[PDB]
């Protein structure tokens, strides 16, 4: 509807899968080459659907930082056929906060979904569901299953993907350049 929502379509339509995984249907981000992102909690193993196609896993990552905490993002390699777009351009570099913010979402369930959660806050440390977790950006939307691994974006950044929530607030773990280095 405006260029907040531009910028999220032109990610969704290009860089997103929907992964089947046995703990669900979750928005997966493609980042370039044959390589994704979606949430550890996902339990991502050596077989995933891929828009509903049997892929074999070629390696995974559950990301923790320096600090051996949670990331709670895994990244994957896919033996798929086509590489994404790559996007690794569009990623941040470094921690921040962020304004005007869109959370897109593309399951069975909820196709073309797009939310404005508004002003991105660098969270830092969360508890998440008894994880210690860090690089957490939280919004203030109620946001509900079904969402996990939905895109965050501003205008020219993909800066997180969608983790968790309380009810009245949603987290997302920080998507940062450095996770892609070739
Ligand atoms: C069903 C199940 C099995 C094992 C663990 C969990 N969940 C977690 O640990 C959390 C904390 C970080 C995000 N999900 N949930």
């Amino acid at each position: 509807m405006g260029p907040g929502f531009d910028f999220a379509q032109a990610i969704m339509k290009k860089n997103t899968v929907i992964a089947r995984t046995e703990k669900g249907e979750f928005t997966m981000l493609g980042v370039y080459d044959r390589v994704a992102v979606i949430p550890t909690h996902a339990s991502v193993g050596e077989i995933i659907y891929i828009n509903d196609v049997e892929t074999r896993v070629l390696d995974a990552c559950a990301l923790r930082d320096l600090t051996d905490t949670n990331l709670e993002i895994t990244i994957v390699k896919l033996d798929r056929n086509q590489k994404f777009r790559d996007i690794r351009h569009f990623l941040p570099r470094c921690e921040d906060d962020y304004n005007d913010a869109v959370l897109s979402v593309h399951t069975s369930k909820f196709p073309n979904m797009y939310i404005p959660v508004g002003q991105v806050t660098n969270y830092g440390f969360l508890n998440l569901g008894g994880t210690p977790t860090h690089r957490i950006l939280m919004y203030n939307f109620p946001t509900r299953a079904g969402q996990c691994g939905g895109v965050v974006t501003t205008t020219g950044k993909v800066i997180g993907i969608h983790v968790g929530g309380n009810g009245a607030q949603g987290f997302a773990a920080m998507l940062l350049h450095s996770y892609f280095t070739d």
